[PDB]
């Protein structure tokens, strides 16, 4: 999309977030992700992926990868090898783990 595109923008949509949904607007706002200020449906500012039905211990960056491993923010922040592993893809374990 054309707006959200600062985490703090991101983080002013979740003034009306339900506080009894079990993820935070941080954790969302951060992973990309604004409120669209209906139940607990949130949509990425750069790839426009939609999530809802947050559950406890979700990883909004996980579900990011999960759902649009082509998004390109997420690529930027995440980079490619952490979404490779999110789809199941594991050439490059070893110098993953050693890297960080
Ligand atoms: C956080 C986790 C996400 N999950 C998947 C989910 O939310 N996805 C996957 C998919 C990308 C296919 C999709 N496409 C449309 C919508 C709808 C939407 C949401 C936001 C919005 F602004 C406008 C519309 C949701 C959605 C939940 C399980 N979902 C719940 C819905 O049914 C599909 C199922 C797999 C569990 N929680
Ligand atoms: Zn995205």
């Amino acid at each position: 999309g054309s707006h959200m595109q600062t985490h703090a923008a991101r983080m002013r949509t979740f003034m009306y977030w339900p506080s009894s949904v079990p993820v935070q607007p941080e954790q969302l706002a951060s992973a990309g992700f604004y409120y669209v200020g209906r139940n607990d449906d949130v949509k990425c500012f750069c790839c426009d992926g939609g999530l809802r039905c947050w559950e406890s211990g979700d990883d909004p960056w996980v579900e990011h990868a999960k759902w649009f491993p082509r998004c390109e923010f997420l690529i930027r922040m995440k980079g490619q090898e952490f979404v490779d592993e999110i789809q199941g893809r594991y050439p490059h374990l070893l110098e993953q783990l050693l890297s960080t």
